[PDB]
């Protein structure tokens, strides 16, 4: 768990997020796709998308970016809490989907990255190491679920 310094650290970062959510949103599912190319593949909407100037005038694409970020910043507000919401995603990678934990582990770096990338010394090591752990504890609580529903791998 965190305590409530570090959960104050974590939401004040997500006001920068707040600020543009599509912006970020965007280049988040950009930093994925373009590093882990196979992570693409799971999006029948996406993977015709072969260079990134195409990715970065999809506006679908931004779309989607918008849509994962709104659902995460309502997972962090819950601050732990958040065994309600988590519940249909678990479900769905873990029978549906099959979206490994190694995918959610490749995305929760992309949100690091594109935090310093577009806050250059403004996002501190005392913030980063909140958010990571907040990344993680979502990435646990996930992986808990998985154990139980017997997706392997
Ligand atoms: C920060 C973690 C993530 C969050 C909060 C999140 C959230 C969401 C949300 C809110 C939806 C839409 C639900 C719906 O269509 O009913 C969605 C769909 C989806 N997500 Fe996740 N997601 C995340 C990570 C990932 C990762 C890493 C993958 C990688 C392969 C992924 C693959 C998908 C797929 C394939 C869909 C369905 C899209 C479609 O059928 O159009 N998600 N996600």
């Amino acid at each position: 768990g965190l305590s409530d310094g570090e959960w104050q650290q974590v939401l004040n970062v997500w006001g920068k997020v707040e600020a543009d959510i599509a912006g970020h949103g965007q280049e988040v599912l950009i930093r994925l796709f373009t590093g882990h190319p196979e992570t693409l593949e799971k999006f029948d909407k996406f993977k015709h998308l072969k260079t990134e100037a195409e990715m970065k005038a999809s506006e679908d694409l931004k779309k989607h970016g918008t849509v994962v970020l709104t659902a995460l910043g309502g997972i962090l507000k819950k601050k732990g809490h958040h065994e309600a919401e988590l519940k249909p995603l678990a479900q769905s990678y873990a029978t549906k989907h099959k979206i490994p934990i190694k995918y959610l582990e490749f995305i929760s770096d992309a949100i690091i990255h594109v935090l310093h990338s577009k806050h250059p010394g403004d996002f501190g090591a005392d913030a980063q190491g909140a958010m990571t752990k907040a990344l993680e504890l979502f990435r646990n609580d996930i992986a808990a679920k998985y154990k139980e529903l017997g997706f392997q791998g």
